């Protein structure tokens, strides 16, 4: 049994006073963090804010991490600075990042060098567009995306893959538990190839695509589904129903 | 005007370092109606930062969002700021142009979001080695101001700051650009509002050199990286009392 994992991708959002009463509307909700890992992603800015409000059970990240160590580099914000906050989780190549800045798999690699190298804690994106995978380019691509980082891992409870169809974010097209699940198994597989069984059995696999109440129970109980990345329904006090489908 | 003498902290520093250099600055006595002094620490350090520094010293962040609120995984907008009080911004500063490519309508976006968003701006620019080499020291500047000047309302609060992106850099170098750039001012925007704008001088600035470039005419004072880690800022501070 792998530990579920479901984090709060709050991505650019949120208003001191709507923190604060979201992260108490959470926070009543009973759960055993050595079962299952809740994550909260707030704004970096948030971050301090959040981690005070939210109770123990709940872990906490930051959504960006720099690919460069402490210097001069305007802007980002370090592993090591990471490190220094205690501040556990980070989020690395989220479809977002990819595109309207930049962000390679070369990037990916050197973020997570990075984050591993200061003991924290990594939730890694990838996935294929719509026309790479209308072209059944689907395992191609992701075997690279993956492959681009994957021999970096080092403890397989500490760094947890999330695949994001981009294909059917922004797009008209949506995809179903079985065509998710069917991802999912071969991204598996790409691990149990390249790292070996029992570290793919460890390794955390979450659907990191459209996630809300009405889809989130048929989407964990599918065999390789181990969480989600939720986005915009994270924003909302019935995420603790999305959380309560993986408990 | 005031002189502005502003510490930018890059990616550096720790809890611990931040509460002491934090307690340095503040020791030092000056008056904020007279000067401008501002503090940009790492985003994740601002709570930190703001808390522990008294009244006197103004903040800020090192990056703003050319994008509002919504799915940006990773950016802070101009309205978060804002609702946090958070009083200045800075805006393509040479590392973000260079390592996280930056552009000239970015910048502008950028400029753009943080007014709308009532935030102070410290904008950067400067031309690269190859450009000063053939002479388009002057071209390039022009264009790079000219991408956002005509945002400026009040320029109290807007603060341009040159950056010898090419080192290091004379007093009388810095000078003869920072002229230009009051003159593209003066005849792009008009003469009180020249003569009002602070221009900064963002290259390396320490305590040996920092008094011999405040006393420059059109220098306002600094964006200073690397020394403003020390305690032996509050010297550089001390350069424009």
């Amino acid at each position: 049994a792998r530990k579920y994992f479901v984090a709060a991708n709050w991505k650019c959002n949120g208003t001191l006073e709507s923190i604060k009463s979201l992260t108490n509307s959470f926070n009543n909700l009973d759960f055993d963090p050595s079962k299952l890992d809740v994550v909260v992603f707030p704004v970096s800015v948030h971050y301090d804010h959040t981690r005070k409000l939210l109770q123990s059970k709940f872990s906490t990240g930051i959504q960006n991490v720099s690919k460069f160590g402490n210097g001069s580099y305007t802007g980002e914000v370090s592993a090591e600075i990471a490190k220094d906050l205690n501040i556990e989780y980070v989020i690395i190549g989220h479809a977002e990042r990819r595109k309207y800045f930049h962000e390679t798999d070369e990037d990916v690699r050197e973020k997570l060098q990075a984050s591993l190298k200061n003991n924290l804690k990594a939730v890694v994106c990838f996935g294929e567009s719509l026309e790479q995978r209308e072209q059944n380019k689907t395992i191609e691509v992701i075997t690279k995306q993956v492959k681009a980082f994957v021999d970096l891992i080092d403890n397989f409870d500490n760094v947890i893959l999330v695949y994001e169809p981009l294909w059917a974010i922004g797009t008209g097209k949506t995809a179903t538990p079985e065509q998710a699940q069917l991802v999912h198994k071969e991204i598996r597989k790409i691990v149990k190839d390249t790292c070996g069984e029992k570290q793919a059995n460890q390794i955390r696999i979450l659907y990191g695509g459209s996630v809300n109440t009405e889809n989130c129970s048929s989407l964990i109980q599918q065999e390789d589904i181990d969480g989600f990345l939720v986005g915009n329904a994270s924003l909302k006090e019935s995420f603790v129903d999305i959380i309560k489908s993986a408990m």
